[PDB]
C-alpha cells in the first residue's frame, strides 16, 4: 500500500547547503518571568538544558526558487521538493551539569541508612533541596513534528486514574528528568513533590514505538538517543499514605513502632558524568537510507529538528552589588541564575522532482491532500510553539564553501 | 536419537509479520490491592519493573489459516508449522530506576564504619528504609514456558535452621526476579516478614534455570536468550533477633565488661543496580533467529511461543499526590500520596512458514517428542493452571512485510 | 571563491624537524604576586593547570633559509612557505589533580539531603571550602591565534522598565591569550564583572574571565587558518549541591508552590549552585605525548603556516597537581603551628616537536590576486604586527630547523609512518 | 651523526634464554629499622609497592662465554654482544591496595562541605589519618640506568623556597610520586607532617621521559609502558602561617566571627581507585623487535636495566603477636606490625650479535662510549655509587629455549 519515496521521487545531481548560523537562547532555567507592566509579554524566558529544542526549519519552495537553470523540470507536469541528505547539529558552550531544586521539596526522612521510630510528623516539614537530573541526549529528524508520550489524569482507592497521552512535542517542553514522563501539575497536587522547573510542567518522552510504526515514516528519518541515570538518594514523602501496606506483608509494631511510617518512597536521580566521547552532536549524519518509507523527503518545504542535550546544562551564577561596603553583608547582594544554549544547524539538501501521473497524484492525495493543494496542481501547526529557523534566503549551491558541505563532497566522492 | 528440526521440517519462502501493538500494565509496584468483598477481584494489580513478563503468544494455526493459495503443501500428507526467524522486543517509557523498601525493615545497626559496644537493647528496632535493587535485563525465547530455580523449605528430616531445597517451577507472568537477596521463597524462609522489602518479603524470587533448560534434549525452552545482570554492595547492616548459630569459640577472644554481650553477626548488605544506560540496552533492537544452539531451530510447535522478559532499566515509580482540602498554606494532612508503576511493550515478529511430510519415521519421531502435536494436527491444556500475559496474534498476521518496521528490517537483512 | 591550498601550493619532498626543547613555567596557581616596588614587575607569576597555554611558534623564513642547495627555487616567479605535517605535544610531570578554593566562599547550606526550616540568619555565613575542577584536555593548531567565547555584562535598555535588575548577558568573542583561564565547571563568563561579591567562585577565577574555544566560529571561517586540527576531551560530574547567601534577585513565582507558615513562612534561597569534579585522570585517555599527522585538514588551509608562524593552544588539567611547600621559621623540639609558613606552587613542563614540509607557490597573476584578497601581508612580506598587543608564550624555532630527521624522536616516527 | 645499531651490529641465529627465578623482598612499607645498637646495619628494610624496582641485570660476557663452537665469529677482528629480543616481567602475589598515613598529619579542617567561621585556634591540631595513593604501573628497559625528575630547593614579599627541577638516576628503593608530586619532601616540607611518613623524608621521582626519549643513542629506553590514575578523594587545609596571603582584590573582608581569615593552604588526598587484572602491564611478553630509538636492544657492557613501579600489589599485611595469653581481650596483650612483600620473576630471550672492528666502527663506538672498546680489550665502574637490585644471570644462560616458558613463546611468535 505504502511505497518508498525512491519509487516516485526522482533525484537530481543538484545539491544545496543551508546553515542557520548561531542560535542563542538566554533565560532562567527554572521559570519564565512575565512583564509586570505588560502581562502579554515575557520579560525573561525559561531556558533550560532539560527542554526540548524543536526547530521548524523553513526551506525555500523549490517550485518558486530562483535556480539559475530551471530546465530540469517541466512545470506543466512536474513539481519539485527538497530531500535532506546531510545534517550536523552544532552545539556551542562547554560541557557541564546544572542542578534543579525546590525551596519547599516534600522530603520527610532520609530512608537509606537510619530512619528509626517514632516518626516526627509536623504539618509542614518541607526542605530546600536540589539535585542533578538524569542525563539525556537525543536528536529526531523528520518532515512532521515529533510525537511524545506522557501520563496524565484519565477518566474515573482515591488514587488518580492514569491515562497515557500522545501530543506534539513543542519547543520548550520539558524532557523526563528521572521522575517519569507525566503531567506533574495535575498528578501532583501539592506542587512540592518535584523541583520547581517541572512541578508545574508536563515532562514528555518521545513515543518512538508510535512514530516508527507510522505508515509513511514522516516523523523519524533518523534519530539518536543516549540516556543514563542512577539513584543518588532515597527519601520518603510527608502526607497521608493513600494506599496502606496490606497486613500480610508485615507483623504489626507496638509502643514506639505502633504508628507505621510512610512507605511513600521516592529516589533522587543523578545523571552522573558527562564526557566528550559520548557526545552525539557536532558531527555529521548522512541520511542515505531511512528505515521508513520516507527517505528524507521534506514535504511542505519544511523539516523538524528535535534535540535534547543535558550535557551542557550548566546554570551560571550572577551576583549584583546593591551597596558597596568595606565588609561583607548578605543584604548588600542579589543572586541570580541564568542559562544559555548555543546551536548551529547545518544541512545538505538534494533537489528532487516528481512527475505527477494519475497514479502518483492519487497516492500523494491519499498520503497528504495538502501537498497537491500547496503545489497548485490555515496551517494547522501554527497552534504549536516551535523555534522557527528560516532558511529561505540561506541556500547556497557552493557546497565546498561550508564545513558540512566539504564533508559531504568528501564523503560522497563528489 | 534426537535430531535437528532442520532435518524433518521443510522451509518455504513464505514469510509473515505479526505485531502485538502497544501493551500496557499499570499498577502498584509494591503490592496488589484486593477487593474487600471478593478474592479474585483485584482493585489495583501489582505491576513492577522487578517482575517477569511471560508472554504466551498465540499464533494462528497455519493448517486452518486463510492463506490465499495453499497449493504449496499437500494436506493429505503434510502439516504446517510456523518458525520464528525474527523478533524485536519494543520498550516504551524512559529509562529509570525505582526503589523498594519496608516501613519495618529488620535493620539494627550500620556495620560499615562505627558499631561500638555495648549492644543497645530493644524488642522492635525496625526502621523505615528503602534501596535500589540489582539491575537485570534478560530475554528468553521458546515454544515452551521457561523454567526457574529457587530455594525453599525442604523436609524436616544442633540447629533449628530450616532445611534448604532447590525447586524447579515454571516462571509465570508476575513472578518476581531476584533482586540482590537471592532466588528464594521469602514467605516461608523469612518468617518475620521484615528481612526484605515488602515487594518480595511475601514472594518467591526466581532465577532462570539456564543449565537445565540448555540441557533439555529437544531444546524447546531456549531458541535464544540474552541476559545482563549487575550489582554492588551499597550498605552494610546487621539483623536483630536471636542469632541461630553462635560464632564458634575458636574464632575470637571473648570480651568483658561493655563487650561481654556479643553483638549480632547476622550481617546483610543492601544491593544497588548502579547506572542504567542506553548502550547496554537489550531491547528495541531486532534479533534474527538463524541458527539455534539446540535441536529446535525456532519451530513454534503448538502454534504458540513464549517470550520472557525482565527489564529493570525502566523501573521508575511515579509519585502521585491528591489534594483532599485546598487551603492557602501547606498542611501535610490535606494531601494523599500514592505510588504507581507502568510498563510498555510492543512485541514484533517475523515468522517463516514450514511444512512437514508425515512419513512413518517422522510421525514416530514426533510422537516421541510430544504426542499432542500429531493429535492437534488430526493426523485439557495443562498450561491453563499457569498465569501468562496472553498475546493473541491470530488476527495480526500480514504478508506485507515492507509495511512494518521489523518487516523492512528483515527484508533488508536477508537481501529479499 | 575560497579554494583548497592543495590547488595552488606545491608540495616538495623536503622535510625539516624542529623542537622547542624543555619549556618550564613555575608559579602560584591561585594568583600572581607583584613586586611592591617595582609595581609593574611580577614577583611570582600565576601558573595554573587551568590556564590556556598559547604558543606562538616562530619559524625561519624559508625564502631566506640556508638550504644546502637552493637551485630548485626561482625567486623571480615563486615563493616558499612551510606546511606543518607532524606534531607532538610533549608533557612532563606526573598526572595528578589540584584543588582550588576560597577562604570566604559564598556557600550557605548543603542542599543535598537535609536543609530543614527555618533558615539560620546572618550577614556573613561564608565558608573556607575547596573543590576539584572540571577536567579538560585540548590542543588547537593553526597559523592564526584561536578565538574564545565568554559571557560578560551587556547593554541594558533603559527605556525598558526593569522588574528584574539582573545584569544583561552578552556573548563576547576574543583572542585566547597565554595565561587565560579555561572554564572550570561554572561556565565561560567574566566572573569579575558578573559576580560582584567576589565570593561565588574560587579565587583563581573569581577575578578572572574563563574562556571556551568558539569552535563553531573557527570552523566556519572561510579560509580555515585557525584550526588545521583540534582534539578535545572534557568531563565532569556534580560533587555537591549548595545554595547562595544574599537576596534572591528573582523570586519563585506563586504558581510553583503552596505557601508555608510558621517555620516555613520565610522561603529559603533557591539560588542553587553545584560544585564540579573532574573525576579520574588516566594514562589511557591522554591526548598528549603522541604524534599527530596533519594529512588532510577539513578546512581549506591544509596546514600552511602563512607568515612563517604557528599557534599551538593547549589545555591540560591532567597534571594540575599543586605542590605544598613549608618552611621552618623557628626550630623547636615540639610542634607549633606558628613556627611554620605554608606555600603552594605549581609547575608546567612542555616539549613541542614538529615536522615541517617545504612548499613552493608559483605566483601567477591569478594566484597573486587570490592571495592578496586572502591577506595582503603575505605578498608584502614576500617582497613580491597586529598580534603584538596580545600575550603569547614565544617559541623561537628560527635556528632549530634540521634536515636530519632521523636524529630526533618525532622525525624517526615520521620516516617510519610515511615509509621514507 | 647517530645511526641505528642495525647498520654495524650483525645478528646471528643464536638465541639464549635466561631467568632470574623468584625474587622476593620483605620489609616494612613505611620505614626501615636499623639494628638496635649497631646502626649502619638494617634489621628490617623498607619494602613498599610505591618504590621503584631498578634491576641491574648482569649478563655473561659473550666474549668469554663457553660456547661449544665459536667458528661463528673471528675473535681477532670481531667482538660479541647480547641483544635483548624478548622480555616478560613476572609478578607474584595477589592484586591489592595498601594505605599510608601519618600519626601527626598536618590536616586542619575538612574543606569539602562544611568549614564555617571562626577558625578555632591551636598550636598542634595534627591528626592520625591515612590514604590510598595514586595508582602507577610502569616498566622501562635499556642498557643504561633510568633518569628521573624531581623538584628541590634552588638557590637565591615572599620567603617561599626557590624551586629547581633536578635530574638524577632512579635507584632501587626510590619512591614514586604518590599524588603530591615529584619533589624532595625532606627539604621542601620542613614540618615533616604535610605528607605521610613513607615519603615525608624522601624524594618522590618521576621518569624524565622527554629527556630519555631525546637521548641521541637511545640507550635508556628500548621500550616502555606506563599506566597512571588517580582522583581527589578528600579536601583538607593546612595549619600554620599562610606564607602568601590572599590579595585584597580577590575578596571582601569579613567582620566579627569572620574577621580572622581561615587558611586557604588547601591540599587534596589522592586515590588510585580500583585495580583490575585487565589493565595489568606485567606477566605478558614484550617482543623488542625494532626500538624507536637508534639502539635496537643492544646491551652494551653485558648488562641491562629493568625498571618497574607496580602499585597494583601494594597490599600491606597485618601481623599481630600475643604477649600475654588471657581468657578475655585486652589491647595491651598484643603487638601490631605491618609488613609488605614483593615477588618478581624476570625472564629474557637474548640474541647473540657480532661487531667487526673496522676503523670506522671503532671510531663510531669510541665516540659513543669509550668504555665499550676498553672492556673488549681493544677500571672503576661509575655506577657503583648507586643502589640497584643486582640480578646475576652469568650462570643462567641456556640455549634450550623450548625448556622455558618465555622461550617457547619466542619460538612460537617468531615461527622457529
Amino acid at each position: 500500500k505504502v511505497v518508498s519515496t525512491d519509487e516516485y521521487v526522482s533525484r537530481t545531481s543538484i545539491y544545496y547547503y543551508a546553515g542557520s548560523s548561531r542560535l542563542l537562547a538566554v533565560g532562567n532555567p527554572y521559570f519564565s518571568i512575565k512583564n509586570p507592566t505588560n502581562a502579554k509579554k515575557l520579560l525573561v524566558p525559561k531556558v533550560s538544558g532539560l527542554q526540548y529544542r524543536v526547530f521548524r526549519v523553513r526551506l525555500p519552495d523549490p517550485n518558486k526558487f530562483g535556480f539559475p537553470d530551471t530546465s530540469f523540470y517541466n512545470p506543466d507536469t512536474q513539481r519539485l521538493v527538497w530531500a535532506c541528505v546531510g545534517l550536523e547539529i552544532g552545539r556551542g558552550q562547554p560541557l557541564g551539569v546544572g542542578v534543579s531544586g525546590h525551596p519547599y521539596l516534600n522530603k520527610f526522612d532520609d530512608t537509606e541508612t537510619s530512619n528509626r521510630y517514632p516518626a516526627q510528623p509536623g504539618s509542614d516539614n518541607r526542605e530546600c533541596l536540589s539535585m542533578d537530573y538524569k542525563q539525556t541526549q537525543l536528536c529526531l529528524i523528520g518532515c512532521k513534528p515529533p510525537t511524545g508520550e506522557h501520563w496524565g489524569k484519565g477518566v474515573a482507592t482515591d488514587c488518580p486514574p492514569l491515562e497515557l497521552f500522545n501530543s506534539i512535542i513543542e519547543d520548550g517542553d520539558m524532557v523526563d528528568t528521572g521522575f517519569g514522563c507525566m503531567d506533574f501539575g495535575t498528578l501532583q497536587a501539592n506542587k512540592s513533590d518535584v523541583p520547581i522547573d517541572i512541578c508545574n510542567s508536563t515532562c514528555k518522552y518521545p513515543d518512538y514505538l508510535k512514530m516508527a510504526s507510522e505508515p509513511y515514516g514522516d516523523s523519524l528519518f533518523f534519530f539518536l538517543r543516549r540516556e543514563q541515570m542512577f539513584v543518588r538518594h532515597f527519601f520518603n514523602r510527608a502526607g497521608k499514605l493513600g494506599e496502606a501496606v496490606p497486613d500480610d506483608l508485615y507483623i504489626k509494631g507496638s509502643g514506639n513502632t505502633a504508628v507505621i511510617q510512610s512507605s511513600a518512597f521516592f529516589p533522587t536521580p543523578s545523571g552522573s558524568i558527562v564526557t566528550s566521547e559520548s557526545q552525539l552532536f557536532n558531527k555529521p549524519y548522512w541520511l542515505q537510507r531511512a528505515q521508513g518509507h520516507n527517505n528524507g523527503i521534506c514535504w511542505g518545504n519544511q523539516l523538524f529538528v528535535t534535540v535534547v542535550d543535558t550535557t551542557r546544562s550548566t546554570n551560571m551564577t550572577l551576583c549584583t552589588e546593591v551597596t558597596k561596603e568595606s565588609t561583607y553583608k548578605n543584604d548588600n547582594f542579589k543572586e541570580y541564575v541564568r542559562h544559555v544554549e548555543e546551536y548551529d544547524l547545518q544541512f545538505v539538501f538534494q533537489l528532487c522532482k516528481i512527475t505527477l501521473t494519475a497514479e502518483i497524484m492519487t497516492y500523494i492525495h491519499t498520503m497528504d491532500s495538502n501537498i497537491l493543494e500547496d503545489w497548485q496542481f490555515e496551517d494547522p501547526l501554527n497552534k504549536y510553539t516551535f523555534w522557527e529557523v528560516n532558511l529561505k534566503e540561506k541556500f547556497s549551491a557552493d557546497l565546498d564553501q561550508f564545513p558540512l558541505g566539504r564533508k559531504f563532497l568528501l564523503q560522497s566522492g563528489l
